[PDB]
């Protein structure tokens, strides 16, 4: 028997924080402004907020039976909205599994050891057509060792989710560190520009011009990268004859010098420049060439209602709390107050994030998205008080971790769903080991998670995790909705602070999300949707 603290609001805690945080969240501010990415979180912590108070009038109502999320929406809803909220949060915690892996395997391979991923080729397009490949091999390898070894230690992992959630909390703390002792001693983090063009130092140093006096008459490391020879007057690009060099002192420490430039949304292009306003810049007006040049290129055209796609599931999550349900004391008491509790926080911690990286870290420096600029270092784990070393550890761990929780809740979750004879044509994964963890759903489970690592693109996989999730979120306030709007025979809630009309607005306010990220995919979405519903 367990209590509130470690029943409930300790793994929604873990579940919720993951890689988004660490890798996007400083690309999203810097894409958008703070306003933007302010509205972005707020929509995404209200939805949440409200889907939470739903669900728990639905944990307060009756008598809630013993294990997992599905029993409680069964019970408690009717079944036929049981399996299709069983369906979608089964897909949705497979895709996050594959979102999770390729994040760990996308921290393994750009930040740690780049001397690595041997499927590479040598051409200005060859990389970005082989990273594709090359993350698709690194991904099949990890999902097989993923499921080999919750096939066989399943009590391994339990013990270390306590780890996990430590490495990921206290990474947490390492950031705020940070983002606190940055008043007194900024650090010195230079950052090299043309003017409206910025460079990534990955290989040169000094990044002054021509001559740096060894003797006073020698080319600089930079100048022989941009020039064709040597050699003064080496026919060198226009470009670089028209504009000077200089350096800007990236991370400034929190003093009313960069909230208000990076204030407003930029929307860049793909393929365009990393630019900073401000500085001087003439045009040339004849010529590109950015292929082999050092300057920093964008990845996927930025517009809104995309930034909503890569954000969202950094806030999801909600159903762990509800996971442990049979071994609570007092559930009805220990789910609404720490599922709650645990959105309160992580809003907290998000909002907290986003007003402070919109305050330290240079606009130019938010747009990286692989620290491309910061000698090939990780922006947010620059920004940590220690050293970026712990940062990146913690973020692998805690990645890893959260995979390996996904890989073993999805299965069991699936099997719980077979076992009930709502889906005939798939009661075939009911088949188990005599230990009693499911087997036979497992293959099924690492296939649609190896369907979607195929894709390998954690901006283009984040965008479907998050429609399976929104569908979810809607479904279960509808059904909460119409049951005390029909006054149903058996809905007798015993929530306070619980409307009608809330969950009605929860159930607008995330259809209007999914509307807003992609309505092309929510088109067929909803029509299936509503085709397995008349199924059962
Ligand atoms: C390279 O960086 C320097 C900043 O150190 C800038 O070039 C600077 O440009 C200004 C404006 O043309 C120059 O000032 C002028 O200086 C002369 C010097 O006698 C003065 O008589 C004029 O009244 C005027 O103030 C300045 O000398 C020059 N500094 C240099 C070359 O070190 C500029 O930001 C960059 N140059 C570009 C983009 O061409
Ligand atoms: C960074 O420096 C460049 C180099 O000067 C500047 O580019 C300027 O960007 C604006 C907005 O993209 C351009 O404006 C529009 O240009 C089109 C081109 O015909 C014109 O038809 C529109 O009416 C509008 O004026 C502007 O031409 C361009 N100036 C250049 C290239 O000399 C700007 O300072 C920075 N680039 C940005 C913000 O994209
Ligand atoms: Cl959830
Ligand atoms: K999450």
């Amino acid at each position: 028997r367990m209590g509130t603290f470690i029943g409930v609001y300790l793994p929604c805690l873990q579940n919720i924080l993951g890689v988004i945080l660490f890798l996007r969240l400083t690309w999203i501010v810097g894409a958008a402004g703070v306003m933007e990415s302010f509205l972005i979180v707020a929509m995404c912590c209200t939805c949440t907020m409200l889907t939470a108070i739903s669900m728990s009038a639905i944990a307060t109502n009756g008598v809630v039976p013993a294990g997992g999320s599905y029993y409680m929406i069964s019970r408690s809803l009717g079944p036929e909205f049981g399996g299709a909220v069983g369906l979608c949060f089964y897909l949705g915690t497979t895709f996050a599994g594959a979102m999770y892996i390729l994040g760990t395997i996308e921290i393994f391979l750009t930040y740690i050891s780049p001397s690595a991923a041997i499927f590479q080729a040598e051409t200005a397009d060859g990389e970005a057509a082989a990273l594709l490949n090359n993350m698709r091999v690194y991904g099949s390898c990890a999902l097989a060792l993923m499921a080999v070894v919750v096939f066989v230690g399943v009590k391994y992992v339990n013990k270390l989710a306590l780890v996990f959630l430590a490495c990921v909390v206290l990474s947490i703390l390492a950031i705020y560190a940070g983002v606190i002792k940055t008043a007194f001693a900024p650090p010195d983090i230079p950052v090299c520009l043309l003017g409206n063009r910025t460079l990534a130092n990955r290989n040169f140093d000094t990044c002054a011009k021509m001559q740096v006096v060894s003797n006073g008459t020698v080319t600089t490391a930079l100048w022989r990268l941009f020039c064709n020879g040597s050699s003064l007057g080496a026919t060198c690009d226009e470009y670089f004859a028209q504009n000077n060099v200089t350096e800007i002192q990236g991370i400034p420490g929190v003093a009313s010098g960069v909230f208000l430039d990076n204030l407003w949304s930029t929307y860049s292009d793909k393929g365009a420049f990393v630019e900073k306003k401000g500085v001087s810049s003439v045009p040339v007006s004849e010529e590109s060439r950015p292929g082999g040049l050092p300057y920093v290129l964008t990845d996927i055209m930025t517009y809104f209602t995309m930034l909503v796609g890569i954000y969202f599931p950094s806030v999801t999550g909600i159903m762990a709390g509800s996971n442990r349900s049979g071994d609570l004391k007092d559930a009805q008491k220990s789910i609404p107050t720490g599922t709650i509790l645990a959105i309160v926080t992580t809003s907290f911690i998000y909002l907290s994030c986003i007003v402070l990286f919109g305050a330290c870290i240079e606009g130019v420096v938010l747009r990286d998205k692989f620290g491309e600029a910061l000698q090939g270092n990780l922006v947010i784990g620059m920004l940590a008080w220690p050293s970026p070393w712990v940062i990146v550890i913690g973020s692998f761990f805690s990645t890893c971790g959260a995979g390996l929780q996904s890989l073993t809740g999805a299965p069991r979750l699936l099997q719980a769903i077979a076992r009930d004879g709502i889906i005939p044509f798939l009661q075939v994964f009911g088949h188990g080991k005599a230990n009693g963890e499911p087997t036979w759903a497992l293959l099924l489970t690492a296939l649609i998670c190896e369907t979607g690592i195929l894709i390998a693109s954690l901006d283009s996989v984040a965008p479907i995790l998050s429609m399976f999730f929104l569908m979810c979120y809607m479904f279960v306030n509808l059904a909460c909705a119409v049951q005390t709007l029909l006054r149903t025979p058996n809905w007798r809630p015993r929530f306070k602070f619980y409307h009608w009309t809330l969950s009605f607005l929860g159930m607008s306010l995330c259809l209007a999300l999914m509307f807003i990220c992609s309505w092309y995919y929510a088109l067929f979405a909803m029509l299936i949707a509503g085709c397995i519903y008349k199924y059962i």
